């Protein structure tokens, strides 16, 4: 059952998995681990997350190890420093190359190892 907000279809997992596993999941229906581009898309996946964690889009890019989206958003560094957990990004054990939806508030996302597994949100446009 996809979940529908703002010209896009969002698939939020039963199962658990790697953020890359997760990543074929979404690309096998067409789609991709959602990117976040609003304070309101923020808030519908949080609110509708409900306090689990969920794989979202987030992952590097380039040398430096700026964030990205899978989906190819172009990510944008000020407009989403408030979407973080204050202390996040951290990058703990030099091995969180990959980003979730952690905490429910707008202040929502953590970076995490990407071989842990866990619940996964799919974003789909719809094309009229
Ligand atoms: O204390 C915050 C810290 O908790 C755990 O160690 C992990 O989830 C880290 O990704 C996170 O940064
Ligand atoms: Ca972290």
């Amino acid at each position: 059952g996809w979940k529908y907000f703002k010209g896009n279809f969002y698939y939020f997992s039963l199962i658990p998995k790697t953020w890359y596993s997760a990543e074929q999941f979404c690309v096998s229906r067409n789609s991709h681990l959602t990117s976040v581009t609003s304070e309101s898309e923020q808030e519908f996946l949080y609110k509708t997350a409900g306090g689990l964690i969920y794989w979202i889009g987030l992952t590097k890019a380039g040398m430096e190890g700026d964030w990205s989206w899978v989906d190819d958003t172009p990510f944008n560094k000020v407009q989403s420093a408030r979407f973080w957990i204050p202390g996040e990004p951290n990058n703990a054990g030099n091995n969180e190359h990959c980003g979730n939806i952690k905490a429910p508030s707008l202040q929502a996302w953590n970076d995490a190892p990407c071989d842990k597994t866990f619940l996964f949100i799919c974003k789909r446009p719809y094309v009229p």
